[PDB]
């Protein structure tokens, strides 16, 4: 996915945000990041569904290849980098590297288990979950190295027969969920240097699993493998 790098506009202005794929069958999220230190925040979904919490000026659209973000009035409250994700044939979550944007002029998921690893050695995630009916949706991790973007880790389906991993931890992740304890968790073996970051909890907007469906997500927990 090819996102800017950055986009600029003022208070009031109409500014807008393309992510452009290597086809045109799937469809776009758009996640708001304000700090890299904190949750991101779904502003659009599955191209232009907009969740009842997020303010109007929001709207998506979808052409051909590419997915659009249109902020119709912008504020200064919605500085912020905004990642948009997707699916392709072989993921099914996959993120642009994320857009700084500049203004100028001016449901709990509870994700635990982070800590210190080395080399070699195992996570364990847990992701408590609450005020939803955790047994109808799908679920996810979503995670981010220091300075990098959002990451696909894993996703499983609401009745857990189904799950699928990002490239880089496929063969060493297990998701698993528990919907008489409404959590899900992560395992993660032959932790490597690499794993290291923020892992956050996801849930799915009811559609089906995608990167251009996470509707809900945690507060994040941070894995140090040293």
């Amino acid at each position: 996915l090819t996102q800017p790098s950055s986009v600029s506009a003022n208070p009031g202005g109409t500014v807008k945000i393309t992510c452009s794929g290597s086809s045109s069958a799937y469809g776009y999220g758009w996640y708001q990041q304000k700090s890299p230190g904190s949750a991101p925040v779904t502003v659009i979904y599955n191209n232009n569904k907009r969740p009842s919490n997020i303010p109007s000026r929001f709207s998506g659209s979808k052409s051909g290849s590419t997915g659009t973000l249109t902020i119709t009035g912008v504020q200064a409250e919605d500085e912020a980098v905004y990642f948009c994700g997707s699916e392709d044939s072989s993921t099914d979550a996959i993120f642009g590297a994320g857009t700084t944007l500049t203004v100028l002029g001016q449901v709990t998921l509870d994700e635990s288990g982070g800590g210190l690893q080395a080399p070699g050695g195992a996570l364990s995630l847990v992701c408590k979950a609450s005020g939803f009916t955790f047994s109808s949706y799908d679920m996810g991790w979503i995670r981010q190295a220091p300075g990098k973007g959002l990451e696909y880790v894993a996703g499983i389906t609401d009745n857990g027969r189904y799950a699928s991993y990002g490239s880089a931890v496929d063969g060493r992740a297990t998701i698993s969920r528990d919907n008489g304890q409404s959590s899900v968790r992560l395992q993660l073996n032959n932790l490597r240097a690499e794993d290291t970051g923020t892992y956050y909890c996801a849930r799915d907007d009811g559609s089906g699993w995608t990167g251009n469906s996470i509707d809900a997500w945690g507060h994040g927990t941070e894995v140090i493998v040293s």
